[PDB]
Formats: C-alpha cells, sequence, structure tokens
C-alpha cells in the first residue's frame, strides 16, 4: 500500500495516499498532516494540518515537531472519545473524529520523522526505536540525515524544542 497503520488510527504514507479518497474513507481517515510544498487544496471533509515544508539538507523539521505531536494528540484521543493545547501551530485545523495520516511525496522521509516524533513522545522511545517500530510496517521509510540529528535534538529536550541544550542551540546558531 501507499500508507500503512503504524498505531490504531495513526498511517504514513505518500503522496498518492494523500488523494485516495477511497481508501481514505474505507479506513475512516478524517485528518491529514500533508508536509509538501507547495500545499494541496483538500476537500473540507478533512481536517488538514498544511505543513509547508521541503525534504532538503537544511530544512528545519525540528521547530515544528511540538505542534505535530500535539495535533496527532488532540485527534487520537479525540477519535477515542468518539468510539487547544498551546503546541498547535494555529495553521492545524481543529482535529475531526477518525483517524489521521501523515505524509510527504514519497512517505519516508518527513512523514516518518513526524511519526517518530509522535511515538518518541507517546512510548518513551528513542528515534532508533520509534524509526523500527514505523519501518515494521512501511520498510522503505528513511529519514535524512538532518532529519535524524533533529529527532536526536527533539529526544534529549523531551519533546520541548530547548536552547539550553548546547547542541539544539548550536543546530539554530548554524541555520
Ligand atoms: O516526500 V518525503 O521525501 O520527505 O519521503
Amino acid at each position: 500500500g501507499h500508507m500503512q497503520e503504524v498505531v490504531d488510527g495513526l498511517w504514513v504514507g505518500d503522496l498518492v495516499a494523500a488523494n485516495d479518497d477511497d481508501e481514505l474513507e474505507k479506513n475512516g481517515i478524517k485528518n491529514i498532516l500533508s508536509a509538501l510544498r507547495p500545499s494541496l487544496k483538500f476537500s473540507d471533509k478533512y481536517a488538514v494540518y498544511p505543513l509547508e515544508i521541503d525534504d532538503s539538507a537544511d530544512t528545519d523539521l525540528l521547530s515544528h515537531l511540538p505542534s505535530c505531536v500535539a495535533w496527532i494528540k488532540e485527534i487520537l484521543d479525540l477519535r477515542q472519545k468518539a468510539a487547544r493545547s498551546p503546541d498547535i501551530d494555529t495553521v492545524a485545523q481543529p482535529g475531526k473524529p477518525g483517524g489521521v495520516l501523515v505524509h510527504c511525496q514519497a512517505g519516508m522521509s518527513r512523514s516518518a520523522s513526524i511519526v517518530a516524533a509522535y511515538l518518541m513522545s507517546q512510548y518513551d522511545l528513542d528515534p532508533m526505536e520509534a524509526m523500527t517500530m514505523i519501518r515494521e510496517k512501511r520498510p522503505v521509510v528513511e529519514p535524512s540525515a538532518t532529519f535524524w540529528h533533529q529527532l536526536g535534538l527533539f529526544y534529549t529536550t523531551d519533546g520541548k524544542v530547548s536552547l539550553k541544550d548546547r547542541s539544539t542551540r548550536q543546530y539554530y546558531m548554524e541555520r
């Protein structure tokens, strides 16, 4: 498939998956975390978090990870009750009661890194443990080198991006 379910209600996938409304409906997905530039035009059937970032060696994903993690938590909590967090960027639409697909163009780097950050925060995993958990469902995932580094910074600071950490401050200084 073009998307795979990592844990209950949380999917990672590619550009094909984001456009396949049949598969999204069949799996009860009503939220899309869309990590792509330019942003796509989605139907209002979905709540969408447009993350306008590239998959480049100088892309800053770290600054957005607390917002991404909090948005996924907002959705999955709401989905369970059906059966705002100050961390969430205001461009993220209010979560709807259903699953969430996190996607980029290929479903390997931006999207897998965002899902890994969520798994690190939710299950107290380190980046490798998180990424292995995803890879066992979607074997092609492979963060870029800079995303692996940024996941390490996110791990160190317990998911609050703090520049009291030397390495995090250094990352932002070099940018
Ligand atoms: O389109 V993604 O390259 O960040 O797998």
